[PDB]
C-alpha cells in the first residue's frame, strides 16, 4: 500500500513556487487517478485511490517544509504504512532544471523537508524522487530562489521533469520495483 508524499509549503501564494514541486507532482498524480484531496487530522491533505485492490495514499503535508515529518511520521503509524512503501517527492537545488533523480537513501542535500522526515521516521532509508530546480544564477538567495516561481525559459523544462516524475510513480504503481525504475529513470 504505497504512500506518495509530495513536499511543499501550504497556501495559494506558494502554489507555483519552486519549493512546491512536490505538490505539483502529487496533484498531477491525483488528477490522472481522478482522486480528491481532503484535509486530514495529521496536518496534511490526503487523497486515497486504488489500482486493483491496493490502496495508494497521496500526501501533501500542510506543516510547512521543515516540519514535514510531524505529518508524515504519525500518518504512517496511523494507516500502518511502512517506510519501504513510502516515496517522497521533492525539490533539489543541486540538480539541474529538467532532470530527475531517484534515490533510495541519503542525507538529501541540506533539505530541511527530508531532515524532518528522517527525524520522525527514524530512518535515512526510504525511496525518493528528486526533481531538480537549479540554483540561483542571479542575485537571489536560496530562500528567494525556492520561494519564487520558475522562469518562462525554465517553465517547459519543469513540465518535462514533472511528467517524468509522474511516469516514474506510474511505473512503481504498475508493479515495478524502485530499483528497476532507478535504472530506467536515472
Amino acid at each position: 500500500m504505497k504512500m506518495i508524499v509530495g513536499l511543499g509549503n501550504p497556501g495559494t501564494k506558494y502554489q507555483y513556487t519552486k519549493n512546491n514541486i512536490g505538490f505539483m507532482v502529487v496533484d498531477k498524480i491525483a488528477r490522472e487517478h481522478q482522486a480528491t484531496f481532503k484535509k486530514n487530522p495529521f496536518e496534511a491533505e490526503v487523497a486515497e485511490f486504488f489500482h486493483n485492490g491496493e490502496k495508494i495514499l497521496l500526501v501533501k503535508p500542510q506543516t510547512f517544509m521543515n516540519e514535514s515529518g510531524r505529518a508524515v511520521g504519525p500518518l504512517m503509524t496511523y494507516f500502518g504504512i511502512y517506510p519501504e512503501e513510502l516515496v517522497v517527492i521533492y525539490d533539489d537545488l543541486d540538480l539541474a532544471v529538467g532532470k530527475i533523480r531517484l534515490r533510495q537513501k541519503g542525507s538529501a542535500g541540506g533539505h530541511n523537508g527530508i531532515k524532518s522526515i528522517i527525524s520522525h521516521l527514524n530512518t535515512n532509508v526510504f525511496d525518493r524522487i528528486k526533481v531538480g530546480i537549479g540554483r540561483p544564477e542571479g542575485k537571489k538567495t536560496v530562500v528567494q530562489h525556492v520561494l519564487s516561481p520558475f522562469s518562462k525559459e525554465n517553465q517547459p523544462l519543469i513540465e518535462e521533469s514533472m511528467c517524468q516524475s509522474v511516469k516514474a510513480v506510474e511505473y512503481l504503481i504498475e508493479g515495478h520495483s524502485f530499483v528497476d525504475a532507478m535504472n530506467r529513470f536515472n
